[PDB]
């Protein structure tokens, strides 16, 4: 009754256009707004990988251990749809100055009032020692070394939680919405954008 759609979800990575994820629902414009649920290796761009020439640089998407370090780092999100002259744009994640985060996982919790989603770090077994002392876990990717036991596809293991605020289920959605997610550290706070987007087609069959 209420079924009057079928609702769907994106999730995208800015530069590169693909699906980081998506979810579907039936419902209304007004009650659809499911959780989303994405790994933030499938947001980054080209430039946030550190060079091969740099040495455990603590954070990374092209290696096991560079996948479970950033893990295991704080962030924080800016958004880039309000126009905020003072927050920069997509070169600063929407972050110049601080006071711009909305959401992220950090120490000093960043929450708000007037930002359309929150943030926050999935579950997952990241790495671990089991059995024989060697290294195990889903950061390791199976399609790289299989028998590793845990080892996922992708080596996945930043499981990113989003979820759409009162604000956020109250505005409009026409166009795509975007946001920067940065990694809080002692050093530089890489870039990572992604997009939010929703379409609605009929029920089938
Ligand atoms: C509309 O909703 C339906 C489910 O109610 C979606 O249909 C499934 O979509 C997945 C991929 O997203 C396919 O792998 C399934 O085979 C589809 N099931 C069938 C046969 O309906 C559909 O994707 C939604 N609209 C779209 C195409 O975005
Ligand atoms: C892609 O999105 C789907 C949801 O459409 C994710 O599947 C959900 O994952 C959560 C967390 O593990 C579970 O609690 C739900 O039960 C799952 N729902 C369904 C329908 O499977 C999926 O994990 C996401 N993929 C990634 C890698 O983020």
């Amino acid at each position: 009754p209420h079924q009057v759609y079928n609702v769907t979800w994106t999730i995208t990575n800015l530069v590169t256009g693909t699906k980081a994820n998506a979810t579907s629902m039936l419902g209304t414009l007004t009650d659809a707004f499911p959780t989303m649920y994405f790994d933030l290796c499938d947001i980054i761009g080209n430039t946030w990988n550190p060079s091969d020439q740099e040495p455990f640089p603590g954070y990374g998407c092209d290696q096991p251990m560079r996948r479970w370090q950033q893990r295991n780092t704080p962030f924080y999100v800016c958004p880039g749809h309000a126009n905020r002259k003072q927050c920069g744009g997509p070169q600063d994640g929407f972050c110049a100055v601080w006071g711009c985060e909305t959401t992220g996982e950090t120490y000093w919790r960043p929450t708000s009032s007037w930002d359309y989603i929150t943030v926050k770090k999935g579950v997952t077994q990241g790495i671990y020692q089991c059995s024989g002392g060697g290294w195990c876990g889903p950061c390791y990717d199976k399609a790289v070394h299989s028998s590793t036991t845990g080892a996922s596809e992708g080596g996945r293991c930043n499981p990113l939680i989003l979820q759409f605020t009162q604000k956020g289920r109250q505005t409009s959605w026409d166009g795509p919405k975007s946001w920067g997610l940065r990694l809080y550290r002692s050093g530089y706070d890489p870039i990572a954008l992604f997009s939010v987007s929703r379409q609605v087609m009929t029920i089938t069959p």
